[PDB]
C-alpha cells in the first residue's frame, strides 16, 4: 500500500539529508577559517603598531 | 645580529600564515560556490 508520491518523497529525503549535511560541514569549515583569519588579523595589526 | 634574525623569522612566519590562509580561503570559496550550484539545481528540479 503505497502513496502516489512515496518514492519521490523518499528520494527527496535522501538528497536533502546529504545536501544539508554538506552545508553544515561547509558552515563549520567557514567558521574555523574566519576564526583563524581574525587571529591573523589581530596579530598583524598589533605587530604593525609596534614596528614603529 | 640576533634581534634582526628574530625579527626576520617572525616576519617570515607571518607571511607564511598569510599565504596559507589565502590558499584555504580560495579553496573553501570554490567549495561553497560548487555546493551552491548543486543546491540551486536541486531546488529547480522540484518546483
Amino acid at each position: 500500500p503505497r502513496g502516489s508520491h512515496m518514492e519521490e518523497r523518499l528520494a527527496r529525503n535522501a538528497l536533502e539529508a546529504s545536501v544539508e549535511e554538506r552545508t553544515r560541514d561547509l558552515r563549520m569549515a567557514r567558521d574555523r577559517l574566519e576564526t583563524e583569519i581574525a587571529d591573523h588579523r589581530q596579530t598583524t595589526e598589533k605587530l604593525q603598531a609596534v614596528q614603529q
